[PDB]
């Protein structure tokens, strides 16, 4: 039935992660810049009549990698894609972000569906295959379903999706990890033009003047399973996937242009086969790339399909997050849907980006769609759910469309720890930021989510605080390294003897139980810190808290290029 | 719940079609080469294709000049692809618009790097060309690639996504940098397979090779090196397909091995395995690996082992695996429920129950897949019609149906005719002409090739006759004229008019004995040469 997105990661031109996506699309920011040297040298390949663009949502710090985190040798990290890095990272935090962790997954089958598209890295260096991209996170994590790289161009990630919830539905599989990455790496690929890009550098989508799309950077994952699953694991839940269906172009005029009837056909027949009305329907994140015939033609299927159901006019916003950040390829379908969910975690409607005046081929007055370009409460009728719907359309004609409800639900000892003392430091930065930003985050739920929902790494630190105050004057103290009698931190390779004996003898265990039962939590953190392995279900009675979003892994930034 | 295969069409090392293929196995012949200097200048061994350059663009609709920038890997396919519909009785008209998918295998970029040629865009050829409108993703998972893509088109079609799938892989091994038990011998091929929901398959009428009763697919996860296989995840793939489907071990007298002669010993363990839990029995499934006859066809190693057992079934044959002379030393032949095969022997099944039999294939990236396969159990002269695009393709297809006729002595002459009425295209250079027997017919296709004038065979360039045929296709009369023919009997008249370019209503040939489509040779593609320009 409906399947739940429990955890999320993304990367993205001007946002490092989901948060700062965020605040971007709140405050209507574009993150699209010129081309800089360190990439390449634009002035070599331009001309204006040889690339006519010179723009790029660009992602900050491709060459970054943390190998040894992930139990690759240094060396190897050179000669891997930078696209499999990146996805790796994002995909483990996505995982993270839900809650989970290695020992967690360990057998899970959790199909990993990864959209991707280009090879530049494994040319540039004449390990890189798509079957390998796809294959890095279960062998990481040692997950059992299938590993599948998908590339339908620019629908990749989204034709993943649906993919990945119908070996749901049929139970073939108990999780999945579905994802998209797409780099920009070479002069050549960014620069097939074939007359697609806009000189302008910014994708007008619905604008009269749009003329082409800008190229955009992104790796983007979400963490799916079935919402019966979710809700009896106490997942968190973004939201639901309510319906999902892909299609092909077939014949067109050239292999590359959209067909309209493709495009009403697939919405048409996922409404109703989901039964699925388009008055209950009240954003759509377009495929909206910003080019002249393209626009229009979903335009005219979407609100043809929209008005068979409906007079009503003007009830479903419309936008595409391509005007904030450029057309992030293989990555887009994951980038619009987690816009959505955002979205709809916040009750809240953000700009479309680069609209002036409506494009002369559709006229608005009388559809059921408007372009919102207001930063606004998302208004619900009655009690019901917010639903939005994001498609996805690719050059080769592979098309999707998917549906999403939102979801409508029914002193602490905190623990951190990382793999080297200087990830831990960057570890509680994040944290406090997060702290600091967040001023309404449930302290408790914060810390159930760091005792259950990350793995005990080998550099640890651990502290009480029973207010946000104490929360962030603690990470503070930490930070400074000044003094404060609540905190405790230790390198669990050197404290194995101080801990060996409440491991091995009876009535030091028994202590141990009492201690963790009566929640004298300065010694339970003492030991953790440690690596004393605590029962942390111990810590509950009646009233277990609930694993929440919080900071994923922050990886080591080590630089890594072609050898 | 069933899905039926209903159209095959194959490229391997050694067989240019699925009928040398057979040909091949049952002979247990080895297609594998020395590497020649054509190719380039050198293991020192491979499985080839031979022509990879040559293309038929003109069919396709496609510009001279674009085939020379077109991957081979999609070219071939394209081909193959198409005669796989052909082969089912289907045709541009009868395609257009169908929700049909395509899930195309395919795992190397070679060309595109020695100069349009993305993956997306080789799974997208066929759909364009005909108009189709399912969904068109291209599978790499390695070497299980194109099984891969047969298990997810068989969800979608039970799921009811789409009403038909083309499934398929093709690999080639084109540059020196890309490349008893030794490891393996790379191979070349392309092959795509026809996919139906079995109820639909049954009221269509279509002709049906097989069904699938069961498939699955899972990863390694961690193992020792990426590469590497796990026997758990092997033997929790099979049980797990076999216990949700309900199927018994017992059931099962052949398999086809993933069996790259590498691996060997914890595929046979894990098999071996899964059915000692649930059966004493011994030695009663053979297993063979296909790739002991034409190396790794990578790509399309999948759909090649699921045409191999098909067409075992088919012919209700059992053909030798090769190069095995003594056990791999690892694993325990004496009292395992498996035996290697090495005889061309009758496949042998009990009290009248259906032949079932599995192929495995598992990626060097981990992710595995497995399928069960069952055999399918069904409950005058006539008027032969070809046509092709051009006169000398014309000529080849006559030549390929003689060869057939003569290589196949039972031959139903009624259901022949049918599919080549109504299970091809009529396109713009026709011949047509009576027969009321295999001597006759073979007789017509001999004359028509040697240009023996013969009273019974009708040749036109429709083009050429416009004018001739617009008698007939406004007025009412000769309509009724045209009807009465047609209902019945005459026939050299409907064949005059039909190689002039007459629409023939073919249905109305058959009062309610109507005819069956079979399997027959698909269009002799145009033999061009392209390559880098």
């Amino acid at each position: 039935d409906a399947i739940a997105i429990v955890g999320m990661s993304g990367r993205y031109p001007g946002a490092r992660n989901v948060r700062e996506y965020w605040d971007n699309l709140v405050h209507a920011r574009n993150a699209i810049r010129d081309i800089p040297t360190s990439r390449w040298d634009v002035d070599k390949y331009y001309d204006p009549v040889k690339v006519y663009c010179k723009s790029m949502g660009m992602l900050d710090d491709i060459e970054h990698f943390d190998p040894l985190f992930f139990n690759i040798p240094p060396s190897e990290a050179e000669l891997m894609d930078p696209q499999h890095r990146i996805f790796l990272q994002e995909g483990y935090k996505a995982f993270e972000d839900a809650g989970y962790n290695a020992r967690t997954l360990n057998e899970k089958k959790c199909g990993v569906y990864l959209g991707i598209m280009s090879n530049e890295y494994g040319v540039m260096l004449n390990g890189n295959s798509f079957a390998i991209a796809a294959a890095r996170i279960p062998y990481f994590l040692n997950l059992k379903g299938p590993a599948i790289p998908i590339d339908t161009a620019c629908s990749s990630s989204l034709v993943g999706t649906h993919l990945a919830r119908q070996a749901l539905i049929n139970k073939e599989i108990d999780m999945a990890l579905v994802g998209g990455v797409s780099l920009y790496l070479t002069p050549e690929s960014y620069m097939s033009m074939a007359g697609m890009l806009s000189p302008d550098g910014q994708c007008k989508a619905f604008d009269n003047g749009a003329n082409g799309f800008v190229p955009g950077e992104g790796a983007g994952a979400l963490v799916l399973k079935r919402l019966k699953d979710a809700e009896a694991d106490r997942d968190h839940i973004y939201g639901i996937i309510i319906g999902s269906g892909i299609n092909q172009d077939g014949k067109t005029n050239g292999i590359t242009a959209p067909s309209a009837k493709s495009q009403m056909d697939l919405e048409r027949d996922i409404y109703e086969t989901y039964g699925i009305h388009p008055e209950s329907i009240s954003y759509v994140e377009m495929h909206g790339t910003g080019t002249k015939q393209g626009d229009p033609i979903e335009l005219e299927a979407l609100s043809t399909v929209f008005q068979e159901k409906t007079d009503k006019k003007q009830f479903c916003a419309i936008g595409s997050v391509k005007s904030n950040i450029g057309h992030t390829s293989a990555a887009a379908g994951v980038a619009g849907v987690q816009k959505v969910l955002l979205c709809m975690n916040h009750k809240t409607l953000v700009p479309t980006l680069n609209f002036t005046t409506p494009n002369e081929h559709f006229e608005f007055e009388h559809s059921p769609l408007y372009v919102n370009t207001e930063l606004k409460p998302w208004e619900t009728a009655d009690g019901k759910p917010r639903r939005a719907c994001v498609s996805s359309f690719g050059y080769s004609g592979t098309n999707a469309h998917i549906v999403i409800e939102e979801y409508q639900p029914e002193s602490a000892l905190f623990v951190l720890s990382a793999k080297k003392e200087k990830q831990l430091k960057a570890y509680a930065e994040a944290m406090k930021d997060f702290v600091t930003s967040n001023e309404d985050i449930d302290l408790e739920d914060m810390a159930y989510t760091l005792q259950t929902g990350r793995e005990a790494m080998d550099y640890r630190m651990a502290f009480l605080a029973d207010s946000r105050e104490m929360l962030i004057k603690a990470l503070d103290d930490y930070l400074a390294e000044m003094p404060n009698g609540s905190i405790f931190a230790a390198h669990v390779k050197t404290k194995k003897s101080e801990i060996k004996l409440f491991e091995t003898d009876h009535d030091a265990k028994a202590l141990l139980q009492t201690w963790i039962e009566k929640k004298r939590l300065e010694k339970v953190a003492e030991l953790w810190v440690k690596g004393l392995q605590i029962d942390w279900n111990k810590l509950y009675g009646e009233y277990t808290p609930r694993r929440i979003s919080l900071p994923a892994y922050p990886f080591a930034e080590e630089y890594y290029w072609l050898p």
